[PDB]
């Protein structure tokens, strides 16, 4: 996975419970040259630098025709525990906001990630 | 003059009517809603290198950014799908629609964005 990027994506399709959100940044970082960029995601709005690590995986999914699932299987455990085990909280907006507004709730300003 | 295609009314329409949906429809709400970026992009077992087949490139990308499924992506190429690709399976033209008919978003990989929202 961290340095191939469909070894991850076929990881990411045979078994999504287990993938970490590290490995989705290593694969990301050794197959895309990142540039910060705004998005809005329903509800929440990030700015440029602002939650880089969603920033990342919203983008890497947008290129990777990523579905709803298998994008919020990229976030690991902040998905798989924080989020998914505790509808009550407010933790993780990203991951929150996604979950109810999908992709059609994305919205990037500009291109954050292009295949190196 | 002062005539921009909306895009909500597009995807409305598009989800209620896609046998009605034009080619040029598409190509207009697109051009009036987003800014163009040719990218590379594979599908399924076509590849197109940037600004190479970009009728295709910006209606994935387009489907993308909207969450469209895909058969109502499919229904954005308008009679390119509806007549020249699915009255005639034996054919081999248009690959990237038959391409994309078996693999799916499972087979569209970007190297970088085509689209942006303006
Ligand atoms: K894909
Ligand atoms: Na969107």
């Amino acid at each position: 996975m961290k340095m191939e990027l469909q070894q991850f994506l076929d990881a990411l399709a045979s078994s999504p419970e287990k993938i970490e959100f590290e490995t989705t940044m290593a694969v990301i970082e050794d197959n895309y040259d990142f540039t910060p960029a705004a998005f809005t995601n329903g509800n929440t709005q990030n700015d440029a630098n602002e939650n880089n690590g969603s920033c990342k995986i919203f983008a890497f999914g947008l290129l990777n025709a990523l579905d709803k699932e298998a994008t919020l299987a990229c976030f690991g455990r902040f998905y798989r525990e924080d989020v998914l085990l505790h509808p009550e909280n407010n933790d993780h907006q990203n991951i929150r906001n996604f979950m109810v507004t999908g992709w059609e709730g994305i919205q990037f300003e500009t291109s954050a990630l292009t295949a190196k």
